[PDB]
């Protein structure tokens, strides 16, 4: 059984392209991950923004109703905290937002691998294809010489009738 000659490349570029499938998928998971606690951190976030809000609105409502110099200066100074604690979630928003980018770009670079992968397993499957052509027609080719052969040989004999 005259096999191609270069199965065990081609088994192993298939094996790659299944290495390949298997860490873009991976990728897609991490990426979610990341994605996932950029969520979080936007809700942590978010709970920050909207105390702020309700802190400046009640001032704002104190404000409209009249209010003394002194109820202006405390609700003041404790919106000057709440505010400070709203830039820090903001960073660390931020933060989580390169660790998205970061893994997007890991995914990116995993289809591309992939890509190639596939590219180079097609251009083994291609030359297995014409290996094989190439061997059924020398296969023939052999074969045709060899009834030639024989057919001479025969009638040779039946020359040598007499």
């Amino acid at each position: 059984m005259v096999r191609y000659p270069l199965e065990p490349v081609l088994s192993i570029k298939k094996d790659r392209v299944d290495r390949a499938e298997k860490v873009v998928k991976e990728k897609r998971r991490l990426l979610e991950l990341e994605q996932e606690k950029l969520r979080e951190r936007e809700s942590e976030r978010d709970k920050v923004k909207n105390h702020y809000m309700q802190k400046i609105r009640q001032l704002r409502e104190q404000l409209d109703d009249g209010t003394t110099s002194d109820a202006i200066l405390k609700m003041k100074a404790y919106i000057k905290v709440v505010a400070i604690q709203l830039s820090e979630e903001e960073e660390k928003v931020n933060k989580q937002k390169e660790n998205v980018l970061a893994a997007s770009k890991e995914l990116e670079r995993a289809e591309v691998e992939l890509t190639k992968r596939r590219k180079e397993e097609e251009k083994t499957r291609l030359h297995k294809e014409e290996w094989m052509k190439e061997a059924l027609k020398e296969e023939a080719r052999q074969e045709e010489k060899e009834q030639d052969e024989m057919g001479q040989l025969l009638h040779q004999l039946h020359k040598q009738k007499q």
